[PDB]
DNA sequence: AATTTCACACCTAGGTGTGAAAT
DNA sequence: AATTTCACACCTAGGTGTGAAATT
């Protein structure tokens, strides 16, 4: 367990979570922004790593943003659980000098609020909060079957990419932000 | 016991009785048609690693006449490029995944520059070459099958000589629809 | 020269939030 | 109501040949 992961991007990470990070969530599938990008290291070179990542929520609680106040409050009793989706990197497996070679960005993850999607998007119910953790896992490709084991896996939870599925933004100083900060909205800036 | 089907066949064989051309810059330039091929009787839970070369057709540097219309012997050839190991970017992967769906090679670029280092293929303007798709099944510790599609082959240029290649890169490439009509 | 390189307009492809409309 | 979806304009990113200019 000498694998250490760091986070790329922090600032604008904090920045956003000082708000409340809100991410847009849609039947064909949205982007993150800011995209989970990181940077590996303590790998072996030779071994061969699958890169993953999974959604946890954060609590049992719906919510609900009162704009007289500018706040988030607790709407009523969290709805049942989405079904489980898990994000793998295109170019996983891999080995740990390919990794540790450059910077590891997950900018093809989409997030969906289609309970019935196929399409391999991330499944999150909107006005709930969520947790992003990121998995670095030892794999063997002469073995046609793979399994979790206490030695095989290390998670990597930032508290600072913890955000609110929504559907259109609550907080306009977010919207400020995603404006500010995405290239792809330069057009809305001024 | 291994088949392979050249895709956009038709399109190749249009290209090849005109004689096809090939744009080569120093950033590197895709092939048009793109090498796309469809693979069958491989063994599902076999690995595989597929690999794209190019060889010199002769050893004979060309010039396009524009008053008959035809390609001519210049010289002799310039020597060869530096050539490395070219995979496709799934490779390796089992027998099963390669059969699943056509294999391209859209990622593939060509360039003119003996100093390149971003993976692309070096090839020299005004020389015929024969690109050629490899099959090699994965050993723990013969395997190696060659694929030559004659249809494929061309000459690298840095600008179409025959206006009518350029005409049938513009009816049938996406990006050139700005110069139709 | 005869051949090669450059900025450029114009495509494809797909990522943005907007504000109306819909549920 | 409070939340979700739609067409849309406007970006980024990157693939085209063009015609002018340049070039061991």
């Amino acid at each position: 367990g000498g694998v250490s992961v760091q986070l790329e991007m922090k600032a604008l990470w904090d920045e956003f979570n000082q708000l409340g990070t809100e991410m847009i969530v849609t039947k064909a599938g949205r982007r993150m922004f800011p995209t989970f990008q990181v940077k590996l290291f303590g790998m072996d070179p030779m071994a061969d790593y699958m890169l993953l990542m999974d959604f946890v929520p954060v609590d049992d609680k719906r919510y609900r943003y009162a704009f007289h106040s500018s706040s988030w409050l607790v709407a009523g009793k969290a709805d049942p659980a989405t079904p489980g989706r898990v994000h793998y990197h295109p170019d996983s497996p891999a080995k740990g000098a390919q990794w540790m070679k450059q910077i590891v960005s997950f900018d093809k993850l989409k997030l969906t609020n289609n309970l019935l999607d196929d399409n391999g998007h991330i499944i999150l119910n909107s006005m709930h909060r969520y947790q992003p953790r990121f998995h670095v896992v030892y794999v063997d490709p002469r073995k046609d079957s793979e399994k979790y084991a206490e030695e095989n896996f290390k998670t990597f939870v930032f508290e600072e990419t913890r955000f609110t599925a929504v559907t259109a933004y609550q907080n306009h100083r977010i919207t400020q932000l995603k404006i500010a900060s995405n290239p792809f909205a330069k057009g809305f800036r001024d």
